[PDB]
């Protein structure tokens, strides 16, 4: 039975508010969320971690940030739709939302907002630097199976230990953990254990985009393959993440139900908005572009959604008054275009396909591959790939990145290459006569990654057989924290800076 | 004829509250002081201290609720308890006064002098003057900005210090004998504002004996569009590349 | 063997005293803290206070003379400091003569057990609050790279035979080495001098002369190294990195 007021949670992990509670009371705890997300550091973070193009000198290109804003409209757009639609058809009582419209619409809002919010400096090009460094230092094949005579593992804890343990589960576990780090899952660490915003249970659901545990190390489930697509959290946050499974209602593997609402969204602005960037870069004419979409559709009829968004935004730049500007009027449109057809579907598409996205079981996206909505999305896609993606400044700079975060991790290998005895020995005493370059290398380490590791330590049993490895497990979270946290500039500063050249 | 939109009001004082707190935040962020320093600095600040006062039930609470990150629990409470006491303050003032904003004429702000809730503001806004608006990082960048600006439309004045006859010249054909740097100088111009430029010359009558004077008023706002237009980042740029230095 | 020469402990002394108070006036120059702020921490450090101990007399002293600033109370604060110690280890010097005279005294002017307490306090406070400031620390590692990077850059003149080395100290041009002609080329003229003689000093049949000719080559290229200014050393790791 579908009852938004059981997915709707209100109440939090720590501080949790209970019992009763308005209409009006409850529009302030999801009021409360905004202001939590909107004035978090790691919100702002987002105006220097470059989105496709470099940060130049002039902010006429799109940032992180100034991309999320766009995404969260569109989401925005499409509740809103869901939801006039749903009370065009009386249901939104039947369906427990008549009283948390505006609720639903936030979570929406704030989720579209909170992705990318836990990607690294150098995003995708940032996560291979990060889980490549940690294979050549782990090798996590090298546990799939029986314990290896050569076990490429550079920790001793981590090796398989040879023929017994169920410790050797653990360290399995631990090894692909490190080695598969996601931005949606580090993402979800952030928010609790990192940023400790103590958010609604039901926001913290909306930007749990996978159901993948990072650990996982089979083929996915046949009924679950889609969901499973990505990893959506870490070992670390397994405990809370069950918590969140509880409060919201979700079977193991089971998905928030406004979460694929926030995802279409940026499944959406995802291209156009690098697209029209592109012509202000100068890589071509908007002229130029509208050919390269000509040549990409091929199958052309006159009815097509081609011809209803594209071909429609480009004879209205065409002779387009309002004294504005072609490239301008083009987008502008385009944009209208795109949404006022690719809305509509995947609004409908949710509430047509609502108990198994209530149940959040659903195997399929809002704009799935064989819609025409999906094709024009590819078509976008196609282009961008084969002209934006492909321009050497960007390549150059993915390059760039990859190098910086690579080398970084490589300047923090010595806290690592450690023994627990003497790590510990660092957290408790500041300063350590034999290791001084480690003690300064800790201190360069933020307060609350640091504070987030002891914290994750104390909770541990000191007798445990299994508290070495775990303490190894979240050291490595410690430093990911770090790296992962820091902006595109910081970065790449800070490498400059620690390879002595400022 | 001087009638101000009704909802004016309502973004006016969001802005008035926001305005100070988050550069304070900011302020023991850049580490002018700690988060302790700017509680004894606000307590200095009061002064009339008595009653159930909104210090108390803002300052005062969120320093308690900090102690058992310090910063980030002490900001986001002062942030709440600010809202939680000021929002429904405007929000009454608002209804209360309807006829008069509804009017656009009411002579008053949402969050008006006497109010204790616009003493609260205030007392924000004198420790970020005293401690914050005065340190030497924000002065020095302010002093630049200065010269910055200034400099730039000296690098600009060529096109000003010009008569109609020889301006318009270059505005029909791009390229122009006699005046080059004056040339390269209008190329320099945003494609935007250069254009407004245009239209609005094109609106007035040929034969108007006010024509040279509106002429020259939006040539000005031309070169002021310009300018206004750019970031902090790219005026700062140009200024260095026009007085070649890069 | 192992005595020490008697004025050393003067010295050493003086050392162990300046040591802290500079880096602690500058620290409140650097405005890592106020002199007030810094007043509260070495009261915080004291702990077992007595109104008559040296903290009373030096520090509080100080900071009293200070009020009815920074300049005064650091001024008045190395007076009082001076004022106390210096007598204590002019008087510890002559108490223990006999054993300094002979250069044995297992101990410092200021031991361990009150003006060796004062001076602990200040480097306490140096150590929870200046030494461990971000950009000093920064600098510390930064100099480590510098380091250890300039000596990887010259590791190829160790990384070598005694045979192909010495063939670079006589001819100042070697065809099959350029780089590491260069790079010996490089080397301090004093340094390159004192390696040669040192070297020139050794028996060529004795077998332990290649061991000796590797000890020296080490030295010198240290020297070289230890012999730069940070700036020096820091600039020549770009110039050698090509970076200007
Ligand atoms: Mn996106
Ligand atoms: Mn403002
Ligand atoms: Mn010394």
């Amino acid at each position: 039975q579908i009852d938004f007021r059981k997915k709707i949670n209100w109440h939090r992990r720590y501080r949790s508010p209970q019992g009763v509670k308005t209409e009006h009371e409850i529009l302030r705890i999801f009021e409360s969320d905004r202001g939590r997300i909107i004035n978090s550091p790691a919100i702002r973070r987002l105006q220097q971690k470059t989105q496709v193009f470099p940060l130049e000198r002039n902010a006429a290109v799109r940032t992180r940030l100034t991309h999320s804003m766009e995404v969260q409209q569109v989401g925005r757009y499409i509740a809103k739709e869901i939801l006039s639609r749903l009370k065009e058809l009386k249901l939104l009582e039947a369906y427990g939302l008549d009283e948390l419209t505006g609720p639903f619409e936030s979570i929406v809002e704030m989720s579209c907002l909170m992705h990318d919010i836990g990607n690294p400096p150098f995003g995708h090009f940032g996560e291979a630097a990060i889980n490549d460094w940690f294979r050549q230092r782990l090798h996590p094949e090298d546990a799939e199976s029986q314990p290896l005579t050569d076990d490429r593992c550079s920790v001793a804890a981590l090796r398989l230990r040879d023929g017994e343990e169920p410790l050797n589960e653990l360290r399995r576990k631990i090894r692909q953990d490190l080695c598969h780090f996601e931005g949606n899952a580090q993402g979800i660490r952030l928010v609790h254990t990192l940023m400790r915003m103590n958010l609604t249970w039901a926001q913290v659901g909306g930007i749990l985009k996978y159901t993948r545990p990072a650990w996982w190390r089979g083929e996915t489930p046949e009924t679950h393959h889609y969901l499973m697509k990505k990893p959506g959290y870490y070992l670390s946050e397994e405990a809370y993440i069950a918590r969140l499974r509880k409060e919201l209602n979700l079977a193991l593997y089971s998905r928030f139900p406004l979460t694929w609402i926030m995802e279409a969204a940026d499944d959406i602005s995802y291209c156009v908005a690098d697209l029209e960037d592109a012509v202000e870069k100068r890589i071509f004419t908007v002229e130029q572009l509208y050919h390269h979409l000509h040549e990409a559709w091929g199958q052309h009829e006159k009815g097509s959604l081609f011809s209803l968004v594209v071909e429609n935004a480009w004879e209205k730049s065409r002779s387009n008054s309002l004294s504005r500007s072609t490239e301008d009027q083009f987008f502008m449109y385009l944009r209208v275009n795109t949404l006022n057809k690719l809305v509509p579907y995947a609004a409908q598409r949710f509430i047509d396909n609502l108990p198994a996205i209530f149940a959040g079981t659903f195997n399929h996206a809002l704009l799935e591959d064989a819609s025409e909505c999906s094709d024009l999305l590819k078509l976008y896609k196609n282009v961008a790939v084969k002209h934006v993606f492909s321009h050497p400044d960007v390549e150059r700079l993915e390059l760039q990145g990859y190098r910086v975060i690579s080398g970084l991790l490589e300047i923090y290998r010595p806290l690592l290459s450690l023994s627990l005895s003497d790590f510990t020995e660092l957290v408790e005493k500041e300063r350590v006569k034999r290791f001084p370059i480690e003690s300064r290398l800790f201190h360069k380490l933020s307060t609350r990654h640091r504070l987030a590791y002891v914290e994750a330590v104390s909770k541990l049993p000191s007798d445990s057989p299994e508290f070495p490895l775990w303490e190894y497990y979240y050291r490595c979270r410690l430093l990911q924290d770090y790296i992962s946290g820091m902006t595109d500039l910081y970065a790449w500063d800070e490498y400059r800076r620690l390879m002595a050249v400022e």
